[PDB]
């Protein structure tokens, strides 16, 4: 008899479910008593299930129909309703953490904000990219412009196991050093981006036959390091940070600085920060004294 | 209880997603057309200690030290899957359901004045709905709050298949009252004043409604919009709203500033969007912007 490494589960919290993804993550109290953190994801369909289901006489229970349209309660064999279970036990304070839904607030961050604010905490902190450095001073990367100043790497995402088109998700990083977001962009930088977007989208229409216009090209702000990198993604992925509040498509970026130079370091930005990011607080504090 | 035909073939998946766990599938019948669709549903809290209570069945997959991974075998009665049958299935149906195929634009000033603006000259707008709703001839109980200057105000209603005991998916809209105002392409600093008091008073009267602060709202237009008359969705930052995305997305407040800082900014510059391969202004901007 397979068990849960525990005994009993009573739901302390629910730190975090979705609906849509069909997903829930329960903080439960058990051997009462110890923290357990225990995930329930649904399972996709499998096409093969449901076809050999739909011709083998499946269990149903008709809730609603017209004449054409019919719903149902489909009790379906055991091989299309298991659920992936996955259990932390016993579970921290910070797997409780890491698992909570995320508390965001939105922050519109004035060109003096940065400099006077963001900069200075970004530059306490001076977290390492080396690991951006040994991309860039070399097998994964699909397409150089190898020019110190106007040159970049082109690379697959990690998650994207290439076996299909749909979520292709590649990652352009400048060989250039120190701009940290687009907050250091100038017109100087504008043969860059311009590289990366038309050799970006040249290598990938070269390598996997997707066109331009199937793309969805951009850069984060905040971005999760601060080396400057391009995202590109299929359009059809609702590939992450691809929402307005982060995402900046770099075609915009580009006439952005042909129409106002300065625009980056004078124009507001808006991007959203968890509620126990300290820089939060220090721009919130920031902007309440003025 | 026998679905409503027999002999069921796979022609095409006519869209999968393995995030939201659902499947549209048509298939041939009776040698007809139908659809299935099946879903898995959404968990309810007040069930899930009864799946890991007890003696669930289960199969281990993984373990390392504190984490492991099990496939978990729910009883019958916490097992049923939405399952919705269309048959028989027309066309429609078949492209009803059918994943979008879509095509990034980059519409230039020039591209929406001389392509996408005559085409929508040649398109009855279809919002007498709209109107009624700012003239209370409809969905009056249901308006939030409403500035009813003619000029500069709006009213703000909430989106109709939002359950609000969740304020994680707030959504609600804003319509202006001034009439004739498309897109953002029609913005010009005349319309800051009603940018402006949508941002300030649809933030107020939400959080005099909800308890919830304006900076825990995406507030932002669609490029292009749904329907041609100005309005703005007010959602919770964690809602994945739709249309909320970069290439359709433009946050008001961002939009304020544009046209603070360049006061034809929408009408010079290029706005990025996406549309259907079949959509009739896709075929006409990519003919025309080729040509150019």
């Amino acid at each position: 008899p397979v068990r849960l490494p525990f005994s009993g589960f009573r739901v302390q919290k629910v730190l975090r479910e979705s609906a849509r993804d069909k997903i829930i993550f329960l903080h439960g109290k058990v051997n009462e008593g110890e923290d357990a953190v225990v995930i329930l994801e649904k399972t996709p369909f499998q096409v093969e299930h449901v076809a050999q289901l739909l011709t083998g006489s499946p269990e149903l229970k008709l809730q609603f129909s017209n004449d054409i349209y019919s719903t149902y309660n489909l009790f379906p064999p055991r091989h299309l309703s298991d659920i992936k279970t996955t259990v932390v036990y016993p579970a921290t304070e910070k797997h409780l953490q890491k698992y909570m839904r995320q508390d965001l607030r939105l922050i519109r961050e004035t060109g003096d904000d940065y400099r006077t604010i963001t900069l200075p905490y970004l530059e306490s902190q001076s977290l390492s990219i080396q690991w951006v450095y040994n991309i860039l001073d070399k097998d994964r990367i699909v397409f150089e412009n190898p020019d110190p100043s106007d040159g970049f790497v082109l690379i697959p995402d990690l998650k994207w196991n290439q076996q299909q088109l749909d979520d292709l998700y590649l990652i352009a990083i400048c060989h250039r050093r120190g701009i940290r977001s687009l907050r250091d962009l100038t017109p100087e930088h504008l043969p860059l981006l311009r590289n990366i977007l038309r050799e970006g989208q040249e290598a990938i229409l070269k390598r996997y036959q997707v066109t331009g216009d199937r793309l969805r090209v951009y850069l984060h702000y905040l971005p999760s390091y601060y080396h400057l990198h391009v995202h590109f993604t299929a359009l059809g992925f609702e590939a992450p940070g691809s929402g307005v509040e982060r995402a900046h498509l770099l075609a915009q970026v580009i006439e952005n600085l042909e129409c106002d130079p300065k625009h980056y370091q004078q124009r507001t930005l808006t991007f959203a920060l968890r509620t126990d990011d300290p820089l939060l607080q220090l721009l919130q504090k920031a902007q309440q004294e003025r």
